[PDB]
C-alpha cells in the first residue's frame, strides 16, 4: 500500500466517522499512526520527491523521518491512555495520565511541525505536513471536548479552543499556498509537461487537499455531533497521453482547454462511441455523452458529439448500471512511421479499446466492452478506498464526463485523445438529509442556477467548486431528499464570502422560510483564504413537509459590483444548541 492507498482510506474515515471519541483516536492509529518504522513515511516523501524531481537534503530528510516516528510512538502511548480512560473516565488516575500525555503530545507536535516546512524544501515535504497538522487539530480538538472530564481547567481548555481555530485556518492556509507553488513548478509547454502537471495535480489531491478540506470540521464548537462532508472536485486521466513513449511540443495549454469548465456536478448517463479507421486500425474516433442534474431533479440532457463519428462499425452504447462506472480498461494505439508523408498514410496515437466496468455492492456486473481490453487500469492511478472488498464494492470514485482531444487543425497525423473525469465517490447522486447529523450539501450539488450565479472555481480547502454572484438575485435551487422524519426541526448555516453585509433568505417549496443579516467577510479584491470564509447560521429552525422539497436561496439588500461566494449549505438538527 502507498501514500495513494493510505490517504484513501484516511479520508473515507473522516468522511464516515467524524465524531469526538474513542474510535475517532484509535481510527488515527490503525490506518495512519499505529506503525513503526521509517518506511512508510520515506514511502511518502518519495512519492512527491520524484514527482517534483526534488530529493530532500540528506539531514533535513532525516531529521523529518526521525520527528514522524517520534510522534508515531508518543501517539500511540496517548491513544491508549484515551482508550482506558473513556472506560473509567472517574478514575483520578486515567485523568491525570490523560493530562500529562496530552501535553506531551501537543508540544512534541508544536515542535516537529516547522521541521516538516523545512526552507526549500516545502514541497516535498507536504504530506507529511499535512498528515501531523491533521494530528495537532485532531488532538487540540480532542481536549476542547473532554478537557474538563480530564480535569483542565476552563483557562487552558478555552485557549486550546483558540489554538485550534487559529491553526485549522494556518494550517489550510500553508498547505494550499504549497500545493499552488509546486503545481506551478511543473507547468510547462509540451505534453510531456502537462502529464506531470496533471499528476502532481492528482496524486496532491489524493493525498493533500482532500485531506485539507476536512480540517474546517475539527471546530468541536460548531460541529459538535456527527457530520458528513462531500468531496466534488473532479481528478483526471488520459491514458493516450500518460501511456506515449513520447511528447507533442507545445500542446499543452490545448489539453488545459479541453478540461470542462466549472460546472454543477451531474450524473452521467451514457456514452455512445464512434469507430473510424486507418491503414487497418479501427479507432475511437469519437462520441456522444448524456447526463442528469444531481438527484435526477431535472431531464437527462445531451452534449454536442466529441470528435468525429465514424461509420467503420456501427456506434457502442455504453449506459451507465449499478452505482456508475467505478473502472476503466483502456488500450491505447500508437502507430507511428518513418517519414513520407501526402495526405492519406498516418500516424495514429487514439484508443482502439476500452472495457467499462460497472460498481455494485451486491453482485458482480457484467462490464460493457468497446472493442477489447487493454492494460491500461484506471485502479492503478484511483485505487479503491477499500481493500477488504473487491474493487466494484470498495471503489472510490465513479466516472462522470469524457472529453476528447484531437489534433490541431494543420497537424499531420490523427489524435484522439479522451481525457476521463473522475468523481469522488462521497458526491453522492441525491442530496439526502437524514437525522442525527450535522450534513454538509456543497452547493455545485444544486439542480439549477439563477441567472447571473456563476460556478467559480474553488480556492482549494472547499473539497470542489463554489457559486459567485456580484448582484442582488437567485444563487441556486437544490432537490433535496429528509429520510429524517418530518417531525425533526432543522437550522440552516451558509458557508460563504462576502465584501459586502447582504441578506441570505431561502424558502421551502416556494415558501419563504427563513431571512437573516450576514455581515462582509473580506475587504473587496482580496484572494480568498480560509479566513475570507464564515460559516453562518439562521436563529429560526424549520421542518420538511414533504421527503423531496426543493430548497431555494438567494442573497439580497447589497449593490452590484460586490462578490458574494456560497461555498455550501449545512442542515443542522435544532437539539444541536
Amino acid at each position: 500500500y502507498t501514500p495513494i492507498d493510505i490517504s484513501l482510506s484516511l479520508t473515507q474515515f473522516l468522511l464516515s466517522e467524524f465524531v469526538p471519541g474513542a474510535g475517532f483516536v484509535l481510527g488515527l492509529v490503525d490506518i495512519i499512526w499505529g506503525i513503526f518504522g521509517p518506511s512508510q513515511w520515506d514511502a511518502f516523501l518519495v512519492q512527491i520527491e520524484q514527482l517534483i524531481n526534488q530529493r530532500i537534503e540528506e539531514f533535513a530528510r532525516n531529521q523529518a523521518i526521525s520527528r514522524l516516528e517520534g510522534l508515531s510512538n508518543l501517539y500511540q502511548i496517548y491513544a491508549e491512555s484515551f482508550r482506558e480512560w473513556e472506560a473509567d473516565p472517574t478514575n483520578p488516575a486515567l485523568r491525570e495520565e490523560m493530562r500529562i500525555q496530552f501535553n506531551d503530545m501537543n508540544s512534541a507536535l508544536t515542535t516537529a511541525i516547522p521541521l516538516l516546512a523545512v526552507q526549500n524544501y516545502q514541497v516535498p515535504l507536504l504530506s507529511v505536513y499535512v498528515q501531523a497538522a491533521n494530528l495537532h487539530l485532531s488532538v487540540l480538538r480532542d481536549v476542547s471536548v473532554f478537557g474538563q472530564r480530564w480535569g483542565f481547567d476552563a483557562a487552558t481548555i478555552n485557549s486550546r479552543y483558540n489554538d485550534l481555530t487559529r491553526l485549522i485556518g494556518n494550517y489550510t492556509d500553508y498547505a494550499v499556498r504549497w500545493y499552488n507553488t509546486g503545481l506551478e513548478r511543473v507547468w510547462g509547454p509540451d505534453s510531456r509537461d502537462w502529464v506531470r502537471y496533471n499528476q502532481f495535480r492528482r496524486e496532491l489531491t489524493l493525498t493533500v487537499l482532500d485531506i485539507v478540506a476536512l480540517f474546517s470540521n475539527y471546530d468541536s464548537r460548531r460541529y459538535p455531533i456527527r457530520t458528513v462532508s462531500q468531496l466534488t472536485r473532479e481528478i483526471y486521466t488520459n491514458p493516450v497521453l500518460e501511456n506515449f513513449d513520447g511528447s507533442f511540443r507545445g500542446m499543452a495549454q490545448r489539453i488545459e482547454q479541453n478540461i470542462r469548465q466549472p460546472h454543477l456536478m451531474d450524473i452521467l448517463n451514457s456514452i455512445t462511441i464512434y469507430t473510424d479507421v486507418h491503414r487497418g486500425f479501427n479507432y475511437w474516433s469519437g462520441h456522444q455523452i448524456t447526463a442528469s442534474p444531481v438527484g435526477f431533479s431535472g431531464p437527462e440532457f445531451a452534449f454536442p458529439l466529441f470528435g468525429n463519428a465514424g461509420n467503420a462499425a456501427p456506434p457502442v452504447l455504453v449506459s451507465l448500471t449499478g452505482l456508475g462506472i467505478f473502472r476503466t480498461l483502456s488500450s491505447p494505439l500508437y502507430r507511428r512511421i518513418i517519414l513520407g508523408s501526402g495526405p492519406n498514410n498516418q500516424e495514429l496515437f487514439v484508443l482502439d479499446g476500452t472495457e467499462f466496468s460497472f460498481a455494485s455492492l451486491t453482485t458482480n456486473l457484467p462490464s460493457t466492452i468497446y472493442r477489447q481490453r487493454g492494460t491500461v487500469d484506471s485502479l492503478d492511478v484511483i485505487p479503491p478506498q477499500d481493500n477488504s472488498v473487491p474493487p466494484r464494492a470498495g471503489f472510490s470514485h465513479r466516472l462522470s464526463h469524457v472529453t476528447m482531444l484531437s489534433q490541431a487543425a494543420g497537424a499531420v497525423y490523427t489524435l484522439r485523445a479522451p481525457t476521463f473525469s473522475w468523481q469522488h465517490r462521497s458526491a453522492e447522486f441525491n442530496n439526502i438529509i437524514p437525522s442525527s447529523q450535522i450534513t454538509q450539501i456543497p452547493l455545485t450539488k444544486s439542480t439549477n442556477l439563477g441567472s447571473g450565479t456563476s460556478v467559480v472555481k474553488g480556492p482549494g480547502f472547499t473539497g470542489g467548486d463554489i457559486l459567485r454572484r456580484t448582484s442582488p438575485g437567485q444563487i441556486s435551487t437544490l432537490r433535496v431528499n429528509i429520510t429524517a422524519p418530518l417531525s425533526q426541526r432543522y437550522r440552516v448555516r451558509i458557508r460563504y464570502a462576502s465584501t459586502t453585509n447582504l441578506q441570505f433568505h431561502t424558502s421551502i417549496d416556494g415558501r419563504p422560510i427563513n431571512q437573516g443579516n450576514f455581515s462582509a467577510t473580506m475587504s473587496s479584491g482580496s484572494n480568498l483564504q480560509s479566513g475570507s470564509f464564515r460559516t453562518v447560521g439562521f436563529t429560526t429552525p424549520f421542518n420538511f413537509s414533504n421527503g423531496s422539497s426543493v430548497f431555494t436561496l438567494s442573497a439580497h439588500v447589497f449593490n452590484s459590483g460586490n462578490e458574494v461566494y456560497i461555498d455550501r449549505i449545512e442542515f443542522v438538527p435544532a437539539e444541536v444548541t
